[PDB]
């Protein structure tokens, strides 16, 4: 009754600049950890020559890159913002795009719940000084405080709602999703942006190996392996857009998976060393999440573990999951994504949750890598869990696909969330052949051309995408920006041709160069221009003039254009951010 | 005897990127202080809106620019070096060029004495950590420690001698020049590099006015004015090359001025507030400097004062100078360069000293600016000093031109140095009409082209420069660098012709493209290739082969080329440093 749908997703991880790259890497079992030479590391002069220094890390490509003009941010402010502020702000923009929701036109309350690492801000620059209360002081505070990582999203995306920032160490992503779902179930918001960000500073840096501790000795992470010595430190970002399941189905959204239940607790007085799971407290967390979503352990066929790669910590976590599943659970696939990318800190739980969501969406199970000798002490044949050594189709005897993801952190933080595969797709009516308007807008002309190239490339990969879904998503899911482009077409092949080249071969492009659009033809609505009659909305000349009026900069009511058909929102390419490098120069 | 010659100079001050630009500004009474709008200052968020905040400073253009390849420095090391390390190192290279001395061919011991501000390094980056003793740690120490500002000059220029760094607050330049002269008079070195550097961090910054203090209320410095309220903070660098006067005349060097005497002391227990000159202690300093050089107060016709611009501080200094001059001194021109540029900290005494050296060299007196109401409390008609309101030719009733410069700082630091005009130029033998080789070398082709552009402009400005001096200075006073250019010409007008355009219209260019050089034509010497006869060294075709062999990278003995003539070293354009910005990214 309290299911929450994941209708948009955005992430960046070691070796992946977007979610499609991340899922493709997981499918092929790639390792995203980077190894450096001594001269490639320009910090830790005192440690670089130690025999225990491991020159390996999970780097985040473009951690210092940002496109402030798209957000209305000045260059001065972009350098003042911590890298976590910028990376999370850019991911929030992308997650609204992936769900095809224009924040300017969202009619409801949107909550932004995120988790961040305050240690990064303390290393990036000195904190704000509150000796005076001028507007330049407030700008500096909004650039540095972790409290405004979520607030700046509401402000710069044009949303209205509530913002909550939490700091929960290595359980950050799960705690954000947990609090977001409480906001939705109590009716405080209509949809929620939830995620976390982790940018380790210094970025290009190794670590010091110490025997018996969580950091790996060779730079490789080997979950559930007998020869595992730990993990690698990683950076990344992961954001999801959450919406109640009945509403997401009613609005014909694109659903990756649904959140059945979440649970949090703390080890408390029953404390362990770092990474060591206390069986009683962690199992209560795992069982509580399954109880919240009314799912029985017999129905959960995938378990995404924390999995540092240490024999003792991996053994305790598998034991805790066993206590929560019981004996009669059956069989379940177990894996740990940390073998692929390392320990991503605040967003470590996000890497597992995003992997499980895409696993449920594509009905595939990605492998766990760096596993050559199974840990005999765990005794997997005596447990419900089977290590996923190879990729495989997900066809459970249970009948339903459900996953559980666990996040462990320092300070005793525990968290577990349970996901279910998305609802079965409804039968679609055949697509009407009629002229449609498609729109693209960006900040400058060069970015619009990148959007056209990105859109044409996407069309080849997704040949089964309907045109009425494409136009509906582009027209109602993107912000209207100054440099604009539009076309009126009827088939997918016409769309591919007008996008090609300079993009000026379409009737709308030739219309705008010859004559200006006559607005007296249209009727004014509260949301913009509309056509005068229902018959006019199938006339090529009427639709061409309306699209040209939009290209000239007028506001068009796209809701009434698609009012007669029940199209679906689909996932389209993100904005092609021009990524200038920004870094503070004064401490 | 005990007189020390200034045979080379290099400086950068507010509004001047080199000494020629600096003297031209002083001659025209220009002010080099910069005034900013609020949005142009990106620091001091807590103060930018205060009514007492003055958006004025003496900026040092390119304080972050460096050309590490010219010095053999890596990009990583260039970012680790503090701006004072880079600026002073670049200035030492320039002072060797200005004096026409190639460090590879200097046979003697060179001392490097500099003054620096340790406050600047502590603001630029965290200090080195000595928990281990690796080579990367040693590189970081040499990049940060003030002790290595002088060592890096000796190492990176290829010199051998001694290096001494002193910290004497706002009298740093004088203390460096003072110690250099003791080093020369005791015979420990043959030439000495002396100077100071001041790079204020943050650079683009205003200041806070406090009533009754040294900082100006409107951003203008008005020395000796009744309405003066103080000075502005400035950054800069000034370096001079010192050599005993009898040797400098013997080696036909280029002499700006000579140092007659120097003196230092401290206020000690008889302390004052900042900027206030104690009459008894400062006068003893001024009198001691003139006694060291055996100069009588009757002969000093120019006094360059500290002159903050406050009536009370100006009154104490003019009185202290009066006590040292006595009654029988006569009349003397008094001025303060701080009215032009502000208080340059470590190098403030250098800005006045460099002004005095150029005044003696050009036999001209530049005016003191921002002076509208003379301070009536300073009974100027009853003193030997006359405020230099207008530029004027320097023709003293004394018969000899001598100047005195005072530098005051915090902590009681006092210093005074007395300069004399250079010796009268001797009658020169007429210039031989013969073919000459001229050479230019840098690290890449674009820099060599900049050298050609700089030399073509210089030839127009200095139409009285002899061609045999130009060739002598370029061939024997500049380091041979990988990217090379040479020409064989007989007059100044053909020299201007080969430099023009792409520089490939010359005789040497056609030889190098046609054939590679035949080394069998030349005789090998310990200093490089030489021509077979003295007649060949005056043959256009033989000189072309020798020059082309040099452009191809062979070593040429330029000493035997000029052995028959006794030419002079002259001042030619400095290296055209590629202006890349380097700044640290991790604290
Ligand atoms: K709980
Ligand atoms: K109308
Ligand atoms: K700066
Ligand atoms: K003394």
């Amino acid at each position: 009754p309290g299911d929450v749908a994941i209708i948009g997703a955005s992430c960046r991880f070691p070796g992946a600049r977007n979610k499609e790259q991340y899922w493709d890497n997981l499918l092929h079992g790639r390792e995203g950890v980077t190894f450096y030479a001594k001269d490639e590391i320009e910090v830790d002069e005192t440690l670089i020559n130690s025999p225990a220094y491991v020159r390996a890390t999970g780097a985040l490509d473009g951690y210092d890159e940002f496109d402030p003009a798209v957000f209305g941010v000045s260059d001065r402010m972009a350098a003042a913002m911590t890298p976590e502020h910028r990376v999370f702000l850019e991911a929030s923009w992308e997650v609204m795009e992936d769900a095809s929701y224009d924040p300017e036109r969202v009619r409801g309350e949107v909550g932004v719940y995120a988790s961040t690492n305050p240690q990064s801000a303390a290393l990036y620059s000195s904190p704000p000084d509150w000796v005076s209360a001028g507007p330049e002081v407030m700008d500096r505070s909004n650039a540095w405080l972790p409290d405004t990582i979520t607030s700046n999203v509401l402000y710069y995306l044009g949303l209205t709602g509530e913002a909550v920032t939490v700091t929960a160490v290595c359980s950050g992503f799960h705690y954000a999703v947990h609090l977001a779902c409480q906001s939705l179930l109590l009716g405080q918001t209509d949809m929620a942006i939830a995620g976390g960000v982790m940018v380790r500073l210094p970025q290009r840096r190794g670590y010091l190996w110490e025997e018996g501790r969580i950091l790996s000795r060779d730079g490789h992470c080997r979950p559930f392996d007998a020869n595992g010595t730990g993990s690698v430190l990683a950076s990344g970002v992961a954001v999801v857009l959450l919406k109640p399941l009945p509403q997401a189905v009613a609005d014909r959204d694109h659903i990756y998976a649904t959140v059945k239940g979440t649970a949090i607790n703390n080890n408390g007085i029953s404390a362990m060393a770092y990474g060591l799971a206390q069986p009683e407290r962690l199992s209560a967390c795992i069982a509580g999440a399954m109880q919240a979503g009314d799912v029985a352990p017999e129905t959960v066929s995938m378990y995404e573990a924390n999995g540092f790669g240490m024999p003792i910590t991996d053994s305790l976590e598998v034991h805790a999951a066993h206590l929560a599943f019981g004996k009669q659970s059956g069989t379940c696939s177990i894996g740990a994504v940390k073998g692929n990318i390392g320990h991503a800190g605040v967003v470590a739980g996000g890497s597992g949750a995003v992997k499980a969501a895409f696993a449920l969406y594509h009905r595939s199970l990605p492998p766990t890598i760096n596993l050559t000798e199974l840990n005999e002490e765990i005794d997997f044949p005596r447990t419900p869990f089977v290590p996923q050594l190879e990729p495989a189709a997900w066809q459970p005897e249970c009948g339903i696909r459900r996953a559980g993801i666990t996040a462990l952190g320092g300070g005793g933080y525990n968290a577990h969330l349970v996901l279910e595969e998305p609802p079965r797709p409804v039968e679609r009516e055949p697509e009407n052949r009629r002229p449609r308007i498609v729109t693209l807008s960006a900040l400058d002309d060069a970015a619009v051309s990148r959007q056209r190239a990105a859109l044409s490339s996407w069309l080849a990969e997704h040949s089964d995408a309907r045109l009425d879904d494409i136009a509906y998503s582009l027209n109602l899911g993107r912000k209207a920006l100054p440099s604009r482009w539009a076309a009126v077409i009827s088939t997918r092949d016409e769309l591919l041709e007008v996008l090609s080249g300079d993009g000026k071969s379409g009737r709308v492009s030739r219309f705008g160069q010859e004559r200006r659009a006559d607005l007296a033809r249209f009727r004014r609505t509260e949301d913009g221009l509309a056509l005068g009659s229902g018959d006019e909305m199938r006339d090529v000349q009427a639709l061409t003039e309306l699209a040209a009026a939009w290209v000239q900069g007028e506001r068009v009511n796209f809701e009434v254009l698609h009012a007669d058909e029940r199209s679906h929102r689909i996932s389209l390419p993100n904005y092609p951010f021009a990524r200038r490098r920004f870094w503070r120069t004064d401490w």
